[PDB]
């Protein structure tokens, strides 16, 4: 049933408190996603000085609720069915030869809006890291989020890598291990194992003067086999 709160557009509101290595910053942010087609699109700004980190660092903390399910893998949806009372969101982010962010978020609807709130905290970053030297390219790659069901929370694990092009040439990897649990007692789609399909473009507004980052993302869900019924159907 919660699939059914996604046919159209649904506004959205992010909204997060960060520290790293003792720099506090805030992020806001607002668009509207569509998942028919998998799609978001979102203006992120820094309510509080420069972002004290690169923003596609914050790309993925910043609702795979979105997501688009093909048909035949409706059933594997585990994000839509815990709405609308949503669900908790947790990572460690591992940058390799660098820091960590650790993340808890809560996604649920308020009203009709789809809203995203996120606390994070990062340590053990290098003063002339990728990070805190702000040396990461001003874009975005495509990844593959791997999800399987973790049936002792009635919820589930998700572990993927984020590649960041950095200014030399050279990438800065960053491994996210995941999990989500619902937040109501209502029943939840556990998922077979299977991945998403993600492709992100970062953008920026010429009159927004303060610190800020536009984003576009599709994202398609995969890894599960058509049955042969599905593949020949007339
Ligand atoms: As992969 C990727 C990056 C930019 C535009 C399209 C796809
Ligand atoms: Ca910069």
């Amino acid at each position: 049933k919660g699939e059914e709160l996604f046919t159209g557009v649904v506004p959205i509101l992010v909204e997060l408190d960060g520290d790293v290595n003792g720099h506090k910053f805030s992020v806001s942010g607002e668009g509207e996603g569509d998942a028919t087609y998998g799609k978001l699109t979102l203006k992120f700004i820094s309510t509080t000085g420069k972002l004290p980190v690169p923003w596609p660092t914050l790309v993925t903390t910043l609702v795979q609720c979105f997501s688009r399910y093909p048909d035949h893998m409706k059933q594997h949806d585990f994000f839509k069915s815990a709405m609308p009372e949503g669900y908790v969101q947790e990572r460690t982010i591992f940058f390799k030869d660098d820091g960590n962010y650790k993340t808890r978020a809560e996604v649920k609807f308020e009203g009709d809006t789809l809203v995203n709130r996120i606390e994070l905290k990062g340590i053990d970053f290098k003063e002339d890291g990728n990070i805190l030297g702000h040396k990461l390219e001003y874009n975005y790659n495509c990844h593959n989020v791997y999800i399987m069901a973790d049936k002792q929370k009635n919820g589930i694990k998700v572990n993927f890598k984020i590649r960041h092009n950095i200014e030399d040439g050279s990438v800065q990897l960053a491994d996210h291990y995941q999990q989500n649990t619902p937040i109501g007692d209502g029943p939840v789609l556990l998922p077979d194992n299977h991945y998403l399909c993600t492709q992100s473009a970062l953008s920026k507004d010429p009159n927004e003067k303060r610190d800020h980052m536009v984003l576009l993302e599709f994202v398609t869900a995969a890894g599960i086999t058509l049955g042969m019924d599905e593949l020949y159907k007339r």
